[PDB]
């Protein structure tokens, strides 16, 4: 799959790879498009806002590669909102949420469940990283339903229930996005286990977003993204 | 133009490039000598003040590129004070300051004016970074000719009232600087914006610090600086 | 010396360079072993302890070169405690430990011989650098012997009292550890300096750890690390 939707930079000191080093793992593992997506700023070792607002003078392709712009963003509460702010919208391209415990504390089912829900509803999201994480009990069919409905996409994650997720998400008709959660450079686009989970559920090729930078780039369009006519040959 | 004096590094989250990035963008990029200027410690998303300090450390010259140790400070107030110490002083050859909000709010012009000036007069920097920055409105001609007086050069901005600084600079006699203000090492050396400003005014090139290594270091030596014998080749 | 076994990344402001600058210096230059050691979290501009956590992700080996998980940690007090946790100690191959101002103030000879030598005593630590740091006064011959009967290496510095240190663990039986402690990658491995101090004390070579890969991994098993398989060929 030419395509990884989910990576970590030394902004976090829990990572250890650049930009560069990103584009350059890509170019020798035949990666043609994929997202850096930093923790958002409420996390603990996670950047100043403004790592996100700046990214607007990123070049878009490097050696062929094409980049996007995006966030890990914490959600923060049952309202499903999320640390992510206008500004730094409009310098982005993906918005990935998630729970990440310095922000939203795993509490019983039923909270994790609406706020993951609420979320997913907010409309300002495209995708929930690792939904299958134990340490966060959710009603999986409910997620995956609310999930096909606005069109959000649930992560199958390398760097980790999500046999369940994928069955769900399978029966619920919504995406699966595939992301290596690398927090080096070295496992981007390493997705082997989360292909293991999907065959062992038959999941449809039809909708894994990473099959092409095309199907991803024409469903973040469908989401409300102005083209990207750098990426036009990708 | 053969020199960029202002680029920043990781050191701060709104920047993404390495040391190694832009040695290997210079390299690329025919670029013969450059300036690391990270933005002062006062400054928000800004380095601890010891990463100017351990400057000392790297080396001069890697694959032909010379290698010049240096800072963005932040003006802090009327009396053109910055946040440079004087062991972070010793350890730095570019001294560059200039107005970021965090620091110095701006105030009325004749506030804007005589903080920029009393910086300028102060003996300490080399050159004032994006004067032309409406945000702060300034006394350009006073200005400039504070800068001529003092042999401070006024920087041209690419990431960027620079037409009327490039203008007032040519009457005034001073010395004007080109500067990418590189976020990531892709930038490097792109100068066709703040070319344009230049033509647009008819400036001479013989008082553009850019043309070549030499120039630039002569200008240091002037203003105090003890020759660097690493770069006599440059 | 193929092996250095003390260095920093950008973990840290005041230093400069990534986990890729230092693969690519050590294929530069022969270097087959190398070890990251970050300062412990309690020093100032030092990383979150999830830096040190995290590193259990790294790859053990790209382009030939073995890489080995440290930490420079920070005595904090007489009773030789240190800023390592036993999650963090969990992640880790590596420890080294020494004193640093902002965590562990110079005090009297006395004070900062205890300190270290209990340090030593704790049997959480394979290497005590710089030890020869005038700022702290200590008995040589007494942390030597300590050293010795602990099997904890002395490091002898590049970047830096060193030939009483060398001389002592010369007598006393102890190892020696060689460690460029590096800040940017350039001077990886570089030990010309470390190495008169050694010749002017006649030191045996056969105490040196830094002599092969082997030779050092053969006594972090002797200290209690189960062997890495993927290091066998080094
Ligand atoms: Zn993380
Ligand atoms: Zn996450
Ligand atoms: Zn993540
Ligand atoms: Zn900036
Ligand atoms: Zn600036
Ligand atoms: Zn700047
Ligand atoms: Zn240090
Ligand atoms: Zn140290
Ligand atoms: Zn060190």
């Amino acid at each position: 799959y030419p395509v990884d939707l989910h990576m970590h930079t030394v902004a976090s000191t829990h990572a250890y790879s650049t930009l560069s080093d990103y584009i350059a793992q890509a170019k020798q593992k035949g990666i043609k498009l994929f997202a850096i997506t930093d923790h958002g700023p409420d996390m603990e070792d996670a950047p100043h806002h403004w790592h996100f607002i700046n990214m607007r003078i990123w070049p878009r392709v490097v050696d062929g590669v094409g980049i996007l712009r995006g966030i890990e963003a914490n959600i923060k509460n049952v309202d499903g909102e999320i640390d992510c702010s206008g500004k730094m919208f409009d310098s982005l391209d993906l918005i990935i949420a998630g729970f990440h415990e310095p922000v939203f504390a795993p509490h019983d089912k039923a909270t994790n469940t609406q706020a993951m829900i609420a979320t997913i509803a907010s409309g300002n999201v495209h995708i929930i990283s690792h939904p299958g994480n134990p340490k966060y009990e959710i009603d999986v069919k409910a997620v995956a339903e609310a999930a096909a409905k606005h069109q959000v996409a649930l992560e199958i994650n390398n760097s980790s229930n999500c046999r369940e997720v994928a069955a769900a998400v399978r029966d619920a008709g919504g995406w699966v996005a595939l992301g290596s959660d690398s927090h080096t450079a070295f496992t981007m686009g390493e997705f082997e286990e989360c292909l293991k989970i999907l065959d062992a559920v038959d999941f449809p090729p039809e909708r894994i977003l990473n099959v092409s930078p095309r199907r991803l780039l024409n469903f973040l369009e469908s989401r409300g993204m102005a083209p990207i006519a750098e990426f036009a040959d990708l």
